[PDB]
């Protein structure tokens, strides 16, 4: 039979029944390929898979095995009544939308609850563990600012550019309906998820030769081509809730990943070890990194910019809303998908919603309706678990460095030449977080990442009038 | 005794019973003069008044009076349950904080509810009927913009200069930290509470000789000096919360003023009526202006630039949240005060928060706490009483004429003079509503209200931009 982590037997042989009978019988096919001896070369076959996949699933059906998973019974429980209760908040006026979120232990990547879909008596399609979407502007920590830091190529005030810029074939690089504005601070640019500096931050890794894909690749994502203009913001990406809260995890872990999974043990009856979950943990960001992004994504929340999630919080359950949140939330170029990732030291939870046909959700749908159905959904899981959430807070690790460097380059202040006339770069300061060793370099002319010589002409108006 | 409006007893003969016994008292004291036939002249002197004060409370204490008040006992009762449950959000980290607010029937002016303080055994200090704090940016829509409206001056989508400016003393006009921007509509100014176009547009009042006071005394604010820069912005005012519920109540109802009360009659054992409310309405606001406001402060809770109320009170109550709540912050100039007015077409609600000493709250208790505070009162009051507060919708009144205009300067597009070559001036449109007969005039060179000639100039670059 299937069971909770605490023995409670699931079922024997609606959602977490397919799901977790799925990734065991995977499990029994790679043993039974094994214990049969059946080579890689002669696993290529086709036929030859689909017996063995056929094996898998009757060895399971008639067969006493105890499967083993990580689902907290009361957790899941509760997460599927907060979707039957709640899930038509989530109805925006674009017809019925579909809705996946996994809860993670951040410790583990165990995955102790999740939310398949609106109703699986409707509609089977499973939205937590299937169904692949761009992760749009969530991607933004973890392939582009997250590294361009690990580098050392940016620090916390570091500035980038969000003047108006095209992609190669002459588009403007928009966001909704805006072609860009000015110089921002890293925290400007999270805060509201603007595209351009994003695009900017990944060709600068380009540029420096960066093993992008070796990142990713230490966090289970498939991404098939790195060589896209748009891939910062979501392009050319397409994930699962289950894959991509582990990308999250590892942000919330301190920069360190273990690798998500329902199943934790699969035992023959007599106790023979089929299948044992076996950890491995990567540190795929610095501590110095990981740290320095978790301040920046908890005022991703804090300011509530692009979701009204603190604010729905604090209304339901305001002690666990002094939690220690932070978070990304995400949106398609034609608002088809909405993501909103949270985490608190201990558990991550992941959010997509969207139709499956892929039509457009309302402008609103990720700023406020799967904001306020996520918040209840973070009020269901601690109301069955009280303690689950944890109280401990995110915090800068000692490696961090720690430069005063000018607001408005996001340098060290000093001289610099603006056009001909050498200039003394003065004036107030903010201490910046960095993950190198030195911290800020000097200010330089060309102090931002991204932006053309126009641009840079225009700030250093702006500038030099004070 | 005293009694709820349904005839309930509420007590024989704790702020509910001190607030209906001193106006009990304020009526009995009039009844008893003009039975005793005391002249105006005899109630100037000091010790008659005392006499006739004194008698009016022994006469309700010994005598065998029926005080019927408008209070609804479900009602208040909920308030009260509110603030002792809920009061404690109010706390933000600058000593406790006290609360004052009113409930108020937009029809006809009678005050169903009302929250006095935190806690009266506490301190027993009457913070919706006594205390008198700066009303601060909710003056705005009362006095600066909402009379530039009816006074056929400004529409909708008219342009306001937010440019630095100074007062006549050489002090830049603040907005928390910043200076001032740009040009603007007369929504983003609502939205945001800037406060240089209120100076503006008080100005502009004060220029083509308005009777402002005419306006405010219709509903019973009493300013004495109406000569101040800052009075758009609160300053040189002070009222009470009964007092500013009924200055929204006017904008809810129409433009309509219903006198607020909580008395509604006092009758002598034996039936003889010793004082009876007299409803008298006044036209304050046209309907136009009053209808066109309306649409202005149903976008600012809902663009949640300045309050999170809209978010706070979807969480909670969904439902409730899709009545249509229009509504106004407002923070005066440390962080004193916090206000937020609420209304549906129903009812108004007013608000409060600050500390008796007038020392600061933080940065965020209007913004947030006193929000989050509201949605939980709001809700209270819904589930104690489920259709109080209504779903009908504030409705443009057909008295309201429509132009289009262009966005860029708020006026009908065509030929200017700019500082030299007449321009044909084109680009995107919108409908601006407008209160008086001929709607927005042919844009002019100096189209905006407010705002320098060097002012002029930056803006007609943009403009001439496209
Ligand atoms: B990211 O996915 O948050 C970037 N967001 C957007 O580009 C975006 C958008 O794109 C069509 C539409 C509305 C809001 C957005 O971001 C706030
Ligand atoms: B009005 O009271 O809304 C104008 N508001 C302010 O000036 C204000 C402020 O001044 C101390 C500080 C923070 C936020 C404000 O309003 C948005
Ligand atoms: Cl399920
Ligand atoms: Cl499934
Ligand atoms: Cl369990
Ligand atoms: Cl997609
Ligand atoms: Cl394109
Ligand atoms: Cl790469
Ligand atoms: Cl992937
Ligand atoms: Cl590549
Ligand atoms: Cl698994
Ligand atoms: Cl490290
Ligand atoms: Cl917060
Ligand atoms: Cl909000
Ligand atoms: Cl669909
Ligand atoms: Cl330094
Ligand atoms: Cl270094
Ligand atoms: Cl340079
Ligand atoms: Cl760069
Ligand atoms: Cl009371
Ligand atoms: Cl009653
Ligand atoms: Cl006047
Ligand atoms: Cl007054
Ligand atoms: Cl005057
Ligand atoms: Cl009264
Ligand atoms: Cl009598
Ligand atoms: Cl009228
Ligand atoms: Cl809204
Ligand atoms: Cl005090
Ligand atoms: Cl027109
Ligand atoms: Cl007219
Ligand atoms: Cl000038
Ligand atoms: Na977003
Ligand atoms: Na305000």
């Amino acid at each position: 039979e299937i069971t909770y982590s605490d023995g409670t037997v699931i079922a024997s042989i609606d959602y977490l029944y397919f799901t977790t009978l799925a990734e065991a019988q995977e499990r029994m096919y790679d043993y039974l390929a094994q214990r049969d001896n059946v080579s890689a070369k002669e696993l290529k076959n086709e036929a030859t898979q689909k017996f063995y996949r056929d094996l898998a699933a009757k060895e399971i059906e008639n067969g006493g095995y105890k499967i083993t998973t990580t689902i907290d019974q009361k957790i899941h429980s509760a997460m599927q009544s907060a979707v039957a209760d709640y899930g038509y908040l989530l109805d925006d006026g674009t017809g019925r939308v579909e809705v996946g979120n996994v809860l993670m232990d951040n410790q583990t990547g165990a995955i102790l609850g999740f939310v398949g879909g609106r109703n699986y008596q409707e509609n089977q399609n499973n939205h937590a563990f299937d169904t692949k979407r761009s992760p749009a502007s969530t991607t933004k920590p973890l392939l582009a600012y997250g590294i361009a830091i690990d580098q050392g190529l940016m620090g916390s005030e570091t500035i980038l550019s969000n003047y108006p810029t095209n992609f190669a074939n002459g588009n403007p690089i928009m966001y909704a309906n805006s072609k860009g504005t000015g110089m921002m601070t890293l925290g400007e640019a999270l805060n509201y998820s603007w595209n351009i500096p994003a695009y900017w931050t990944y060709r600068m890794l380009r540029e420096n030769g960066v093993d992008v894909k070796g990142y990713m690749e230490k966090m289970g994502y498939e991404i098939p081509e790195y060589g896209i203009e748009s891939l910062p913001m979501g392009g050319g990406i397409e994930v699962t809730v289950a894959q991509h809260t582990n990308g999250y995890q590892t942000l919330a872990n301190n920069g360190v990943y273990h690798q998500k999974h329902v199943i934790s043990k699969i035992e023959a009856a007599d106790g023979r070890v089929v299948y044992e979950y076996q950890d491995k943990p990567v540190q795929v960001y610095s501590k110095a990194t990981a740290t320095i992004m978790q301040g920046l994504l908890r005022e991703v929340l804090s300011s509530r910019v692009t979701t009204t999630f603190k604010s729905n919080l604090t209304s339901l359950n305001p002690t666990l809303a002094n939690a220690d949140w932070i978070g990304k939330t995400g949106t398609t170029g034609q608002d088809e998908n909405m993501w909103l990732m949270l985490s608190t030291p201990r558990l991550t939870l992941g959010g997509w919603i969207g139709h499956d046909d892929n039509h457009s959700l309302s402008q609103q749908a990720g700023y406020s309706n799967n904001s306020n159905y996520m918040a209840h959904l973070v009020n269901a899981i601690q109301q069955a678990s009280p303690s689950i959430w944890g109280n401990e807070r995110f915090a800068l690790d000692p490696s961090v460095v720690k430069s005063e460097v000018l607001k408005s380059t996001g340098q060290k202040p000093g001289k610099v030449s603006v056009e001909g006339k050498e200039v003394e770069v003065t004036g107030s300061t903010v201490t910046s977080y960095w993950a190198n060793k030195s911290g800020a370099p000097a200010t330089s002319y060309r102090f931002a990442i991204g932006g053309s010589d126009a641009d840079y002409q225009n700030a250093w108006s702006s500038i030099v009038g004070s």
